[PDB]
């Protein structure tokens, strides 16, 4: 049996830190735990779909996951994502400590609720703009997850499956998570 | 137990179209089918080889993919690749409209027969000496399964399988066609 | 059911010959065995590392590989690879032609015992500081074979499994060895 498969590669820029990062030092070396740095990363996902055939030569087209696309540049691209677990969130947003008001959307993540800051200063309100709130520690494995749940809810209408989600974190590390 | 693998790479430029190509306005969020303009790319072809044994510390020796370099850099590399049955075979190939004077190779593409327009002008033998005719709409997922079938039938004599082949029409999106 | 793996990249240059390649005339369309020569390549190894389940968003840290690019860093790079059993060896080690005085490491290499040379001119010291003594024939599926045993024996405290392990000899061509 053949199987065909065919990938996509989408780009983003972002910023986050590992809070619960722990090492083991006969392995790391530096037991400094340099992940619950406030950080950056240049971001690529890699999105598998497969199919038993091909309908007109095709998987599915790659137009097909612009949606996606679009979700990385309007969502993720050029934002700090945080866990709402993470312990310096009523540090590092302090106008939302109790977490009350948070507007969640239907992909899983939260934006800060803007009319809680309005007659906030500029730069406070490109502060609270930054932030991308998750529920869940934002590794790549953990983000790489995400994005294949998300995947899978929506992709069912094109007839073919997910079958899995690459994150590289840098060039020489990555993520991926296999849908079996 | 250990499976043992190796991959080559082989690069190529052409010209094509998807003849074929439909959108799902709801995924693309453009409904425009740029696939079927004539255009090209920037190909890569990547074979990979598999036994359970290693024979002298090898799979195979990678240079037992020359003969497969030479078919992709004589056949279709500076090339226009077109399905048999596009709709627009009897516009651009207007001397050959009735598709009967090809020569079909055992590989499975076709050149025109030349004795039909010899005598043509210069430009016009520059044109009919580009093209690669095929029996498939020449999407990447095609491409990747005519050259696995390609693989598949010519690399016995080795002692290997053809796990698979992957075809990258862009560096951002690739197909794979998996031989199992 | 989902499986979860992280792969991280580590880079070396180093000096081998294939002493045993043999061709199919075939298939490579040239005879000439031109890995038998002395040469040399920039080489990347592919760790993946596998696991059923996340603990704190992790398969584990990217840290705790930092043992194992040690061990390329100060073993491997800017060295020679070189079979104890090509029939070069005395040639090129002429001063441990018998091939004993050499100190073997539990990574699976060994160097010379320099007291041997002790007292010999510094070119001669230089020579031997560069060789990377194997019992095998340093083919990238060899070493990639070798460095995935290294990494099994070595991550198991860590309850993490070495999935496969790619060891790429040019940017165009590699080797897999998948821990099935
Ligand atoms: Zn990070
Ligand atoms: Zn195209
Ligand atoms: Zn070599």
């Amino acid at each position: 049996s053949l199987i065909y498969q065919i990938a996509k590669e989408f780009d983003f820029c972002y910023g986050h830190r590992v809070w619960s990062q722990e090492l083991n030092p006969d392995f790391s070396l530096d037991p400094c735990l340099s992940c619950r740095h406030l950080h950056g990363h240049q971001g690529k996902v890699i999105v598998h779909l497969e199919s038993r055939e091909l309908q007109r030569g095709m998987v599915t087209d790659f137009a097909h996951l612009n949606w996606f696309k679009r979700f990385i540049d309007e969502v993720l691209d050029h934002r700090f994502i945080i866990d709402i677990d993470d312990p310096l969130f009523p540090t590092l947003l302090p106008h939302f400590a109790d977490k009350s008001a948070l507007v969640w959307m239907e992909e899983g993540y939260a934006r800060v609720d803007f009319e809680r800051i309005k007659g906030e200063s500029s730069p406070i309100l490109e502060l609270y703009e930054s932030f991308v709130v998750v529920r869940f520690v934002p590794t790549s494995e953990s983000i790489a997850s995400w994005l294949l749940e998300l995947l899978r809810s929506r992709i069912q209408p094109l007839g073919v499956k997910v079958s899995s989600v690459e994150f590289l974190e840098t060039p020489k590390s990555r993520a991926r998570v296999y849908n079996e």
